[PDB]
């Protein structure tokens, strides 16, 4: 169930069958983390530049690195040659007026110009609420299946990222939603692993919040370890396609803990598609430093995170040749 | 260029002998706008599906395939003749008139895989385009496109592209000023969308030229001499190697007769028609006025004598589309 350059292409985006992308298509995230320290809008050279610098200086340590085409086309012509490249195609954010938070590709682009923009995979982010209004994951299954056809129409693998919510809670790092997380992330998963939406990798949540699980909890606790063990079965059954992790809303050391326990649970994971945690640092000292010290600090502080990330990945994630 | 297997069977089923004798009734926003001039009231969803399931019953056995929207006409797909193929549409219908870029905008509930799974031979996208217009507009018009030719692609479906030309400066299409125009405005959109990274199977176009305007067929100014509007019929055919047929917007069913005659004189080898208001316009007055039956008693005469008749024009002026 891969094409010939289907698969040349995902061996282009992994080392030994594992994925292990830094990503870097956060073009409004970005943006503010920018405005942290310099006064004035930050201007689109600056937006570029320090895409350019983290991906030259950190993707001879990732198999691959995703980036935007709005802002990253330069920087995704300075990456490592033996690096593959991802593009995002859908539009960032979403109404907060509204709950639909309904996908919408890049207006002035194709799976087709993506993979023109040399591309080795299209990348598209939906955001899904499975029990939400019935109407709107109708013309969300839709929207995914066209861009499916189109991945296949231009060979070229189709990375569906899906981003969970509740349409009434607001916060997606409360105790209200850390106890639906696992119905919401593994429930959209088993969706978008029907064949008709042409998935080939799905970058998904850890189905629990784990700043809520007994020995990772700071403060309040909702599951046990066994529980949080349950979860990770829970979605390595929900999906027989390639899966990897982001990260969000922890720390990279606890992330990397969240590696350890994932595998240890049982989750056959084939890697993550990780990014701020990696180039946090760089953010501010490019705007403050000199971009040359932004190197070093890419060189120095820049691998040893992305080093380390490597090392725990070497130790649990399993290859998507296995699939 | 080629078809593959499963898109040339579909175009076999859309045609005979390699020609397009289509009836087009996925009119949504016009079919409307027409009830609207013979009642008081509002036209209902059944009003509108039954008209479309009458056409659909009483001519389908005179065409070779018949054009339907998904919003209403699944149940007219339905009844269409056993020899008739099946085409859906796949946009929406209209255009925002309080801006100028007329964007492309697909049903939202719908995908070329769903069209193909409701039982079409092919999908058919309507797009407004100014090719004088302005550039970005037109890239995210390209886009568009080069998405639906990829999704057809990969469904391995026929891609049928309609194109009504306008001009963002220029209110009234039935105008002198856009007749002066026009084949400019549809001769170099039709090379662009003939491009192989649109997908395009088929072209659904304009007649290059404004006829009411034509020596000959001109009931007041005349802007064109014969030779001149013969001229870009020829200028047509030299702006695309895809299949293309012709649409017959709206004008009598005589008219659309006598223009495809002169459209094979001139030089044109279209290959067919995707025709409908020409042919079942008069049945909506009809059908809102007088009701069901009436509707198909115009159908089964008027009806039939309009389509009859153009495909008596067809057999004497299109070319194939397999002997290429
Ligand atoms: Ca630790
Ligand atoms: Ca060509
Ligand atoms: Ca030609």
């Amino acid at each position: 169930t891969l094409t010939e350059n289907k698969r040349k292409s995902m061996e282009k985006l992994s080392v030994d069958g594992v994925i292990s992308a830094l990503a870097f298509d956060q073009r409004g995230a970005l943006k503010r983390m920018m405005a942290q320290h310099q006064t004035k809008e930050p201007t689109v050279e600056q937006i570029e530049e320090l895409k350019s610098l983290v991906s030259e200086e950190l993707t001879p340590f990732a198999s691959s690195i995703l980036l935007d085409p709005e802002y990253g086309l330069p920087a995704s012509r300075v990456r490592s040659e033996e690096a593959g490249l991802l593009l995002a195609y859908e539009k960032t954010g979403y109404d907060a007026t509204t709950t639909s938070r309904l996908p919408d590709c890049l207006d002035v682009w194709s799976a087709k110009r993506i993979k023109e923009a040399g591309a080795e995979a299209v990348k598209f982010l939906l955001y899904y609420d499975i029990d939400g209004d019935q109407d709107v994951n109708e013309q969300k299954k839709a929207y995914i299946e066209r861009i499916g056809s189109e991945c296949r129409a231009e060979d070229i693998p189709f990375y569906l990222e899906i981003l969970t919510y509740d349409e009434k809670i607001a916060d997606n790092a409360s105790p209200e939603f850390a106890k639906v997380k696992a119905h919401k992330v593994n429930e959209a998963m088993k969706v978008f692993s029907k064949e008709r939406f042409g998935v080939d990798v799905l970058k998904v949540e850890v189905p629990v919040n784990m700043k809520f699980v007994e020995g990772f909890a700071d403060g309040e606790v909702l599951f046990t370890k066994e529980e949080a063990a349950q979860a990770f079965r829970d979605q390595e059954a929900s999906t027989d396609l390639p899966y990897i992790y982001l990260s969000a809303g922890v720390s990279a050391k606890l992330f990397q803990d969240t590696l350890v326990f994932a595998a240890e649970s049982g989750a056959k994971f084939n890697g993550v598609l990780c990014g701020r945690a990696t180039w946090a640092g760089s953010v501010k000292v490019y705007i403050e430093e000199g971009p040359q010290a932004a190197r070093e600090w890419l060189r120095t502080e820049g691998f040893k995170n992305i080093d380390e990330l490597n090392k725990v990945l070497d130790k649990t994630a399993s290859p998507w040749t296995e699939k």
